[PDB]
């Protein structure tokens, strides 16, 4: 297992409606791991963020911020969509291509 990309986010909170900063790597495997800070060695193993890309369905959208992308996956009952935003449209576009990206291969390691 490989990082795909990493880098800083906001990211809306999961109990409260505001944006607040987290690192945020995406893995080969589909994992999909946040944490307070780019993560020194030491604390690569309690992120505060920890979830799936698998299956998942994405929007990008330019309110009320711009360069927003918004995750969905059937089994996220309570939060419904977990919702992103960074300072450019290219970095956006490299997260949801990367994030499609593992997606997709974790359909064809099925199939």
């Amino acid at each position: 297992v490989t990082i795909v990309k990493e880098g800083w986010v906001q990211k809306r909170g999961e109990y409260i409606k505001n944006w607040r900063p987290r690192y945020f790597l995406l893995k080969t495997d589909g994992s999909f791991i946040g944490y307070k800070e780019k993560p020194q060695d030491v604390d690569l193993p309690y992120p505060l963020n920890n979830f799936s890309v698998a299956k998942c369905q994405l929007m990008k959208t330019e309110r009320p911020k711009p360069n927003t992308f918004i995750i969905r996956c059937l089994q996220w009952t309570t939060v419904i969509e977990r919702t992103f935003h960074v300072d450019t449209p290219e970095e956006r576009e490299e997260w949801t291509e990367a994030i499609q990206a593992v997606a997709d291969r974790l359909q064809r390691q099925e199939e």
